[PDB]
């Protein structure tokens, strides 16, 4: 001891060398000082009573982080007032315990004992025995038995086999428990812990850690549940592997299933832009790579690979790991080794084979002109899934640009319903309306019923990234009865632009005449549009009664017609322009101004706009545009150039089920996008424009006249 | 020549010191790396067709700048190529010039030739006169002739003689034509030029410089169109002072009225909160101290103080003048001389003698991350003044939490009206209701006309700045007919909290019953309130028909009693809570929850949530509120303390014009603030608080038991 997440050897290297790294020695006086601070409040374990981000959640919760501390600053500096601090906690604990029954503060989920819920009483565990791990040696007999007999086996206990329904999962909340527990049994020396933490609580591998190894996460190591839990159960994953390679390194748990785990790390890192994880299904949008789960998790892959990529994230991070893996990464830094992680474009598959659908990530340009397209081709992710099949995001100049709103949700904050997610979070959140995905009849995708979604997933037509261009093409066949739609979303290296632009159609056929809502979410102030907007009357009324809509007012209507339209607006130094066609027999085409608020009586959600393109009566519609950030607004010296779209227009034509756009540009030259929707690389295609033809291979083209 | 903002002596010192100071190199080689750039694209002068933000607009722009930078790059560098750019530019403007009448694109105001205002023209030439300046040595005579005559003196003629309406003004706009004929006169020898921009047009001095020196500035350097127009004025100021002082020092320009100049230096640093100006009065929210007016100004001031605090200014604003000024600021920082600036409570008077009323700056705590109110008891401030006498700014952690809108304009964007003032400036941004301030019978102050409002300013009663509170407090007898309102606003230091709360004590006498709004803008999302809102049945409506009303959204109203209430809302890491309680004989009194937006068919103004205390049917009232900064809130490590308001209620009564106000707090002690409303210090006071006495002496008193 220790022995779990630090080893003996890693506190004789950080006893030996952390003065010697500055960025080391920083984070760690740090922790020592806010540490000193917490202890002169002394031991404070109270009873538990509030929800989470109340009183008793928070304490607890500050009391797991100084137990983990305590430990690790007693082992580095051999203080043993930092003994004294963990161990009493760790007798108060062991002393209330016992008597603990279920959290009077409970809500739907499967109540905690100290914790309103049991995911936080796991996180404790995994925290707390660190803390145990570091101290136990200098310990009298009596006071092992009593903290081990008082407090961590009947909360091993109770997390796995009192709760098979959360031990069990293959979910988030599995990966916590089987961590928590699996590390107890590691520390505790407790064999049957350790085994039903891997194989399940009947040891046959039907759930239990491997099985999650084998089914949350892809071939490319990305976690169906998304980018934000992808970075919360990476912790657990992470951790367990971390205590699993230090007392069983024959498991050669780093090595599993084509070094999946190290796959995971890297996935989260990029599923990042600049710092910040895309906030695609349930998701809080302040949540980014300085987050504790991946400044451990990256340590240990460091330790592992000697990637010296990993360190320009750790210098972003602004952040170490105080364990051994940590002080290789300072050691490193402090070396002069960092290279500039390569951010890249990927195809991410979702499902444990990587056929579910996928996730695409688009990456153009460097530094302030780095553009992160997102298209959002995945599977449901379960109970944190969005109804947003074929979803799009943009970010450009260090800004998200065409928006996902995350969940609606404010993180420990127990007078926003114990921190827990809101009513608004299913009825608004989750919905398809809320995103910029095709609406038809006022319906999310597959009714919003979750039973439904969870068994059908989008289909991949299609992924390229090149220097010329970059493209994802997938299909949704099951969102509702009789409607299919494609969606193909492209970056576009136009040579005489200053920056990429996204070019997007939405293909959508129906057996029956039908309303389909096309809405873009944008971040800035509209300049201009376009069109002329009908006069509101001094009145904002609710847009719809159900599925979202009932959460926006109306603020404007625009008809629109066969000649492509403009909206621009701007985002701090640069203006974007959306310019949009939409290809229909029906003429009942409008644009709609919505504003985000209406039925949120407890001002609960945000303010918000959308410019949805809405087309009425319609069997087929193709849903066209172009984004282009362009120009430069400086409010300090008060300059101002490139103000104006460089779009004339956009127009499409379908031949044989098959696309051409042409993106008309004000100094004559144009861009033409075709698509054909063959796999076929060597097939030739042809479509007639008016008298023009144009030819081209396989699935897509892009020429820039 | 150059001997203007530079001098000959100040081109040799560059010239030999330049690369020895990191600082000012960085500057140089920036502008000329800028400068090399656009000179490969020729010389390019257009004929005036744009308006604000347009291509010919931002162009002349452009060559102004270039004419300037050349110049000065000719003279440091030696390079024929930045005497030729700048001359051939000249020259092209030379022949172009005598041609011009009244700009194409014109507005309200005084046209320009080059542009769509008269303002740009003079910014055109207080910049290109010393292009030319600088470039004197390497004319020949009929190039000088040419120049001289073709445009240099026409224009002159256009922004003075031809121009009374603009050089006799006593405001921004004559401070930029004067300092521009001036320094014209100076580099041309022009003795006429100079004397007419010193004394005005009839040499009376009843206009002209020196009027404009003794008028606009009070005595503490305080600038009376407001913080936003103070540094925009700051350069023609101290540009065309510089130009005095190289020519004729014998004026002693820096001395005149106790050096004047130097403290509306300094003032409009102390106008600044996290490096940006109080948006008060017509304002951008987003200048700040780096805005090379500034940077000027503080290089000159630097050079004649020695005041080492300026930089650590000069360092927050990142750039420097690249002047002989400038290298002074630049040695001195590359010495490691500098100083921490001293923020300072300050109490700034209106007016040219500092008796029209105050504007009052209270700062307590330490860091950039400080508390600052602002206390708006100003006088009118001509045109670009707001209707809200006793209106309030807070600034904390960093961030504006209670808000001031600015103006509605966006700069240099032409799509948005050429970059000028819009049409809800007058009908939103200047409006009462569109403020922290009183509004009778939802009509503006002095009915929102300028006339009457120009006649009259708030009465200031005390200010007080000590380690225990801080005290603003000023009366407003004028702004309705039988209306008078007293405001008192406080920084209270309650050692048990840990941040300083501001208490607000708004009474309120009319002759007839009438209704009473109080507004607080605020920064952030609410978490919840202690009151129900009723029902909005999902439509909002326009809250009224006139004076700014006509652009806020009714979101929700609630019913309130006798009893205090709050808001409290988080923004970033940090909770704020509104407590509230209004003293009144009605029992008429509601929150309503607003939103802005409109009567907005344009999208000319930002999204902006506001709670209005209102009162109907009442001839007095007392509104009572607390502001406390509380908590903490970190999203990146997932933590909470803190969050629920410490503050139990606020109560208040009245005796004899004397009111207590007692804030009870949540861990049983308490906070009384009296206010006697009484200048003598010694004279003792009494109310009856029920069964408690409340015995002081002095205007205020504070007391925490
Ligand atoms: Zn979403
Ligand atoms: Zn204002």
């Amino acid at each position: 001891h220790p022995n779990l997440i630090v080893t003996e050897q890693d506190v004789a290297n950080i006893a030996a060398s952390w003065e010697s790294y500055d960025a080391y020695a920083e984070q760690l006086n740090a922790d020592k000082t806010n540490l000193d601070a917490f202890m002169a409040e002394g031991v404070v374990v109270p009873m538990p009573k509030d929800a989470g981000g109340g009183y008793t959640h928070e304490q607890h919760k500050r009391n797991y982080k100084a137990i983990r501390n305590a430990g690790f600053l007693y082992q580095v500096t051999g203080d043993e007032k930092y003994l004294t601090f963990a161990k009493d906690l760790l007798l108060a604990y062991a002393k209330m315990y016992p008597s603990l029954g279920e959290h009077p503060n409970r809500k739907e989920q499967s109540p905690g004992r100290l914790f309103w819920q049991s995911l936080n009483e796991a996180v404790w565990l995994v925290y707390s025995i660190q803390g145990y791990d570091a101290i136990i040696d200098g310990l009298a007999a009596e006071e092992k038995q009593e903290i081990e007999s008082g407090v961590f086996l009947p909360m091993a206990k109770f997390l796995s086999v009192e709760s098979p329904e959360t031990f069990n999962k293959i979910h988030n909340h599995g990966t916590w428990a089987v961590a928590a527990v699996g590390m107890t049994g590691y520390v505790l020396g407790n064999d049957e812990l350790v085994e039903i933490s891997l194989m399940g609580l009947d040891k046959t591998g039907k759930a239990g850690f491997m099985k999650q190894l084998d089914k949350l996460f892809s071939p490319d190591g990305y976690y169906t549940e998304g980018p934000y839990y992808q970075r919360y159960a990476l912790m657990p994953f992470i951790w367990f592997a971390k205590a699993i390679e230090t007392n069983e390194p024959e498991r050669k748990i780093f090595e599993y299933r084509n070094n999946i785990l190290l796959k995971a790390v890297y996935t989260t890192i990029d599923l990042s832009y600049a710092g910040y994880f895309f906030p695609i299904n349930d998701a809080l949008k302040d949540k980014g790579i300085d987050t504790v789960e991946l400044v451990h998790a990256l340590a240990i892959v460091y330790s592992i690979t000697g990637d010296n990529t990993l360190l320009d994230i750790a210098q972003e991070q602004g952040r170490i790991s105080l364990t051994g893996d940590g002080l290789k990464v300072a050691k490193a830094v402090g070396e002069g080794l960092t290279q500039p992680y390569n951010y890249r474009s990927i195809l991410l598959g979702d499902g444990a084979d990587g056929d579910q659908g996928a996730l695409s990530i688009h990456r153009l340009g460097e530094g302030h002109n780095h553009m992160a397209l997102v298209a959002k081709n995945t599977s449901q992710g379960m109970g944190h899934g969005h109804f947003d099949k074929l979803n799009w995001l943009l970010y450009d100049n260090g800004n998200e640009i065409v928006t996902d709103y995350g969940a609606a949700r404010y993180l420990n904050v127990e007078a926003k319903y114990g921190g827990h997610y809101l009513a608004e979070n299913n009825t608004w959140a989750k919905q398809t309306i809320a995103h910029n995905t095709l609406v038809v009849n006022e319906q999310s995708h597959f009714y919003g019923d979750v039973t439904t979604a969870d068994l059908h997933h989008p289909e991949v037509l299609s992924f390229y990234s090149g220097e010329d261009y970059q493209l994802s093409s997938a299909k949704e066949a099951n969102a509702y009865d009789g409607v299919e739609f494609v969606r193909s979303m492209l970056l576009v290296n136009v040579p005489s632009l200053e920056h990429p632009i996204v070019v997007d159609v939405l293909n959508v056929s129906a057996d029956k005449a039908s309303t389909f809502d096309l809405p873009l979410y944008f971040n800035g102030q509209i300049i201009d549009f376009s069109f002329k907007v009908k006069d509101n009357k001094n009145v904002m009324k609710m847009l719809g009664k159900r599925n979202g809509y009932q959460h926006l007012w109306l603020r404007n209507t625009a008809p629109v017609g066969d000649a492509s339209e403009r909206a621009t607006w701007i985002l701090d130094d640069r203006f974007y322009s959306y310019a949009f066609v939409t290809s229909t027999p029906s003429k009942k085409q409008n644009v709609l101004i919505a504003e985000l608020g209406a039925n949120d009586p407890n001002y609960n959600l945000r303010q918000q706009q959308v410019l949805i393109r809405r087309v009425e009566k319609a069997k087929q519609a193709s849903f066209v545009s172009v984004l282009e950030p362009h120009g430069k607004y400086d409010g300090s010296l008060e300059t101002t150039s490139g103000a104006y779209s460089n779009v004339k227009s956009v127009k499409h034509v379908s031949e044989n089920g098959k696309d051409v756009v042409v993106v008309d540009l004000k100094d004559g030259s144009n861009v033409v996008v075709a698509l054909s929707y063959n796999a076929n690389s060597e097939q030739v295609h042809k479509v007639n424009a008016g008298e023009e033809a144009i030819e081209w291979k396989g699935f897509s083209s892009v020429v820039v006249r």
